């Protein structure tokens, strides 16, 4: 647990750390998962588009898209 953050820290998004919290159609927060995960499951018909998605300790309404969280984490030349 042991939550804190005195300030604008640094963030970044990590397709490594189970970071990532998402609110489930049964209404439940779920996780966290990494990047990685929630990429995949985005990838593999597991979600649809109007799914966000926010960082563990963020709030819920600071959810971005995971479509683009997709994107701003992810390959350049595109």
């Amino acid at each position: 647990g042991s939550s804190g953050s005195s300030g604008v820290r640094v963030l970044s998004y990590d397709k490594e750390k189970l970071n990532w919290l998402y609110k489930d159609p049964q209404g439940l927060v779920q996780g966290p998962f990494s990047l990685t995960q929630l990429k995949a499951w985005s990838d593999a018909e597991y979600f649809t588009k109007q799914f966000r998605v926010w960082m563990t300790g963020e709030s819920m309404e600071s959810a971005v898209l995971l479509t683009d969280v997709l994107r701003l984490s992810g390959p350049s030349s595109g």
